[PDB]
Order: structure tokens, then sequence, then C-alpha cells
């Protein structure tokens, strides 16, 4: 999580530099041990007919949080990426955090981050939309409509093309609020019962197969490795549907 040792990272985006900051600065100090990802992945390139993909992969696990993946990525040399999900582990029916950036040349055109349901009733915990609330809602000038599959996102998701620095720096203070929130959250939560448990694996089941339908991601992975590498990525690497 010292990011000191990535090669991507000193050639992104600064939004991205400082979301990569951030998320680490909130596991670094947890209790946390390695998740192997398939075929213990870590760097990866690839390139077909076009412009080259490289990926860097971080991921860790703790009795709260089932898997914890922070990935950088780059398209050549304009298109960058930050992909992170914290997996809950259903036991304590905590949400999932996500968020996904990207950005080019003319600045940031996606920022998406959640804190997302695993409750049948589609709902955030009790504890969780009070202290979201308490955040206040927060002003963007350039605001995106989720695609259909984006169902599985929070009323506090946010999904945005940031319009100047202020936005992107409010943007990044809401996810540290977020993972703040969070992180919380998971020491005073404990323990669901058999069928809750069953009802928030369920929900994260759901939402990973829900974000397998991103076509904006399946056309980079495809572009650079192909159709069956891009499937199994989304499917094992990325949105791994557990059982
Ligand atoms: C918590 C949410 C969340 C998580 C965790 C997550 O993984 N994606 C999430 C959301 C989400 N992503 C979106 C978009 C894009 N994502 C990529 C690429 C990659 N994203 C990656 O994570 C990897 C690994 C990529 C490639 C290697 C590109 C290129 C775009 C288009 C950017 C643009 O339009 O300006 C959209 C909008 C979808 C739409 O408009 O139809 C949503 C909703």
């Amino acid at each position: 999580l010292s990011l000191t040792n990535s090669s991507l990272m000193p050639t992104l985006n600064p939004m991205i530099q400082q979301l990569a900051l951030a998320i680490a600065a909130s596991w670094q100090s947890l209790p946390l041990k390695p998740y192997q990802l398939p075929e213990d992945l870590g760097y990866v390139e690839g390139r077909l007919e076009g412009e080259k993909l490289v990926i860097e992969n971080r991921c860790y696990q703790t009795p709260q949080f089932r898997k914890m993946h922070l990935e950088l990525a780059k398209v050549g040399k304009g298109l960058d990426i930050l992909h992170c999900v914290m997996f809950p582990e259903p036991l304590y029916g905590l949400p999932l955090f996500g968020c996904d950036i990207v950005a080019g040349p003319g600045g940031v055109s996606a920022a998406i981050a959640d804190l997302s349901p695993t409750q049948s009733d589609r709902q955030l915990p009790a504890a969780y939309q009070k202290s979201l609330a308490e955040l206040g809602q927060p002003e963007f000038e350039q605001q995106r409509e989720l695609p259909p599959w984006g169902e599985i996102f929070s009323e506090y998701c946010l999904f945005i093309r940031p319009s100047n620095v202020t936005e992107e720096e409010r943007f990044v203070q809401r996810v540290v609020d977020f993972l703040q929130i969070h992180c919380h959250q998971s020491i005073v939560a404990e323990p669901l019962s058999e069928a809750q448990t069953l009802e928030h694996r369920q929900g994260q089941i759901h939402y990973c197969q829900q974000q397998q339908k991103n076509d904006k991601t399946r056309r980079v992975l495809e572009k650079a490795f192909g159709e069956a590498w891009a499937e199994r990525y989304m499917s094992q690497v990325l949105f791994d549907v557990i059982q």
C-alpha cells in the first residue's frame, strides 16, 4: 500500500493519485492479510491491434472485508483509470465501497463513488443512512446519469464529470468521508444470523453480476487482451461472484 513502488502512480492523473493515496491511507493500519487474485496476479500488460493496457493490482482482506482491491491502469499514454472495491464479508452485513475514476488528457471524464447496499430492501443500514445524510448534499455542476445496471448503487452514489479543481477536491473529500464512515461502521457492526448472512451474500452476488454489464470496462479490456481474457478478468478478477 505504500504506492512508493508503483510504476504507474507517478504517471497518473492527479485526482487519481490523491484517491489512491487516500484509499491506501484508509487501509494501511487495518488488520490486513494478503488476498491472492487468480494466478496470484499483480502487474499485467497487453496489446492487440491498438494501444497497450497496463494494470497494477493490490489486494487485501480483513475479518470484515472479504476482498479489498485497488487497481490502477493506463491505456496508452492518455487514459488513466482507478478501480477500487471493498467487498464485505457477508457475516457482518456491511455495504460495498466502490470507486471508479477515468481520466484522459482533457481531465477526469468520470468519477464514481458509492457505498452500495446488500440488503434485500436495497437500503443501506440505518447507521450508514444517518452518517451519510450528515455530510450534506454535495454540489456538482456536471452530473451523469447511471446506466440501467447501476440500479445497484445507493442514493448517495456520486457519478460526475468534475468541472474544476474545487470539484475534484470535493469529490476526493467525499470519498475520504465515505471511507471513514465505512471503517468506523465496520468495527461497530458483529454479527448477523445465518438468514441475514445469506441475504447479504445475495446482495453482493447481484452487485457483481450487474457490474459485469459495464461495457465501457469490457471494451477497454477487450481491445488490449480480447474477449476471452476480458470475460475471465471481469468475472474472476474484478467482480467475482461468491458462493
Ligand atoms: C463503484 C462503481 C464502479 C466500479 C467499482 C467499477 O469498476 N466501475 C464503476 C462504475 C462505472 N464505471 C463507468 C465508466 C467507465 N469505466 C471505464 C474503465 C474501467 N473501469 C474499471 O474499473 C476498469 C478496470 C476499467 C478498464 C480497464 C471506462 C473507460 C469508463 C467510461 C468513462 C466515461 O464514460 O467517461 C461507469 C459509467 C458507465 C457508462 O457510462 O455506461 C460507471 C457507472
